[PDB]
């Protein structure tokens, strides 16, 4: 079979494609809730700049899982890509909860896969999850559960006020 | 007649006259708006810069459509430029909600004259609106759209909290 | 009433309103005369270009009107526009000729409110229009009154020679 | 409904969905071309990079797709996105004919979305087309005709010798 | 036939073959009163210039068509072009005439192919037009007509120090 | 007659603008064979570049002919340019031929044009045609001759790969 395939699982391959889909459902999933909060109708940029940029780094995400499903000698297959759980996306709350429990579910398949090369001594797998997303998925979880408790500490009487806010003076814009 | 007249029907000519003034009445409109916010007792700078910056954006339109009025071979003919609507503009909202509809009666006038060079089969004006007016106007009704949607969401118990964090916040100051 | 408004006349502000439409009018004025000096089958670029300035120049005198307007307290009323006097302004010595009776008109306006204002015991008011229209005035008038000399001394039974010479040698284009 | 939106069918709005779709399903497709191409067992670097490139460009069609959406008050709707049509992508010559007939499609269907914004007299979603896809879709498709010729060009008794060479000295690599 | 022709009918390869003839007749036409006015017995360098600009213009507007038509996969096809009409131009005045004919010409001839890729429906021929030569068409006529105007005001007794003077402070020379 | 004429015979004028007719002729040739290999079913940007530069470079030398007529006092006259003599131009070998022998065409006519001028006693016509034209038609020819060299020797079996060679490691492309 490869001329390069070495200590690289069917397993482990298969597993690799399977978490290059979710991190491309993950990136479309971005790419609704960026123009959702693009409309005229919300208008809220500095939530439609968070979960753009978020488009483009699962994007990457699943780029790097691709370069290195070649360098192990392993085939990419791609599946079709589910459209997002949501057509609209509620309040920046609503939105950022939803955020949080796709990063969970992303996280939880990064720790089986590790779980996987782990078991299958495939130290080269579990280096390189732990190098480019374990750290980097715990790190915009933290983010978003800070932007959470901001977001749910602005909610009261004043909803619009507390979303506005938020936007304006922690999200990025201009 | 002209030496340079080509294509170009007396309808085009005088709806080109017509919109004209319909953007400087805008413009008009827009130094009304401005000089409002401007006042003592109102007091909303960046409310104030941004009306008046569409009044000289206003006034530029009109200078590019009697520019190409000419190098068309029309005749460029003013009327009475009409007062604008109010002399007194309300608030924040009650005055985005006016520019708005300012701003639509002014596309419909677009897009009535390119059906018009459509029909007549006049390209160069239907590029002219094409390239120097539809989209510019898209985008400044989609502008407005948003700070609507914005003012709107901080308008409650405390409207006065939210029209200054509106004019502080989103609108250009300094 | 007014928070601010302090020595400031109801006469004096009604006053400030009727020149503020009297400066919009004369840059309306020399719009129409830009535009006309633009034609295909007049063409005479420096014209344009002189007239032009001073549609801007006169828009920016009603600008300071209404910013001291709402300096002193006073309250912006705006009103109808009237279109300029002609549709067609003739030669560059009739077009002068009629600048210059505009300027004097809007001299004699500024002189009048001066002398309202020294009666009224307003000396902002008085030094308002000293400091920023009075001598600016005085030199525009100057100039026209030079250009009007140098047009003259170019008629002839050469016409057209002298208004070509005129518009290349001493109005400014390129 | 909303309060931007102005000469904007339905039509348009689901035609304007639907392209955003064949966007991202054509990005989804120059991925898997270049990773294909990425494969030990493949190894034409100026192959991926090509088709790289291009699920980047057709990512930001879709992108600038969406953002007009927004900007005309229309509503982003999301669907499934097709798995690309084929898992192993053959030669250089059998996926530069895939990619022609893949943009062929998508040019169809800017040629369809433009004929109903004629139609439905949508000036504004005729020049965005024009201004933003169809020259660049007529540059793209010259270039691969361009690329397809080439490559037909040098297949003979050679093949890998000649697939080899245009990989070298026409694509971009590095 | 074609591996890249899509939407490009005959009917507009055979129109856009001939007026790149059109374009190349005039350039040679500019050639010829380019070089008249260098003459000895002429010597206008400043009309000179300025025709000899319009036959390198002229050419690079057919050297656009002849690429467009290989984008769209049309093949191109040369014809005999035509000498100039004259082998003398006569006055300054006599050559500008000619010269708004030819371009009216040629405006008709743009017009009329953009009349037929609307009614063809290709929106690319139409953009294409519409970009690169209709508004710089109308652009270089009205510089004619007011040249025209000016070298007509200089005419009088003094036929000769008209001419001279158009020449030295109109036109470019040095 | 001329006021400047000087030793310049009548057989000297029409010969010089029977060759100016030549070499215009042979930037036509030109403008056909390098859009011709800018053809999507071609496509070689070398070969393109190579006879697109060698237009300009006919047309300049008509230019000088010309600037040089007026020069000496002749009188610039101009006839119809025929037609390419092939509308399609085969391989590079076949272009690079017929090229050639268009050259030897120039070469000899400006050789029979010296030995006129010989004849005549013009010893600038002769100089100026040793100084401007002979040597870079000399060198034109070897360069092609050197370019016919290197594409004969990659012609065998494999003639599309010698074509696309020589095109890209010979011919300047970018
Ligand atoms: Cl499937
Ligand atoms: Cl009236
Ligand atoms: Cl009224
Ligand atoms: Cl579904
Ligand atoms: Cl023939
Ligand atoms: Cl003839």
């Amino acid at each position: 079979s490869s001329q390069i395939r070495q200590n690289y699982s069917t397993e482990v391959e298969a597993a690799v494609n399977r978490l290059v889909n979710l991190y491309l459902r993950a990136s479309y999933t971005y790419l609704s809730l960026g123009f959702y909060f693009d409309r005229d109708d919300v208008a809220l940029e500095g939530v439609c700049h968070f979960f753009r940029f978020l488009a483009f780094f699962k994007a990457f995400g699943a780029f790097r899982l691709l370069k290195m499903q070649n360098q192990r000698g392993g085939r990419a297959l791609f599946q079709d890509l589910q459209k997002p759980s949501q057509d609209e996306w509620g309040t920046t709350l609503d939105a950022m909860k939803a955020a949080i429990v796709l990063e969970k579910s992303l996280n939880q398949a990064l720790l089986d896969l590790h779980a996987l090369g782990s078991a299958q001594a495939d130290p080269h797998l579990c280096d390189f999850l732990e190098s480019h997303f374990l750290d980097e998925e715990v790190k915009l979880i933290k983010k978003m559960g800070d932007h959470l408790t901001n977001i749910q500490r602005l909610v009261g009487s004043q909803a619009g006020l507390g979303e506005y806010l938020f936007e304006r003076l922690t999200l990025k814009h201009d």
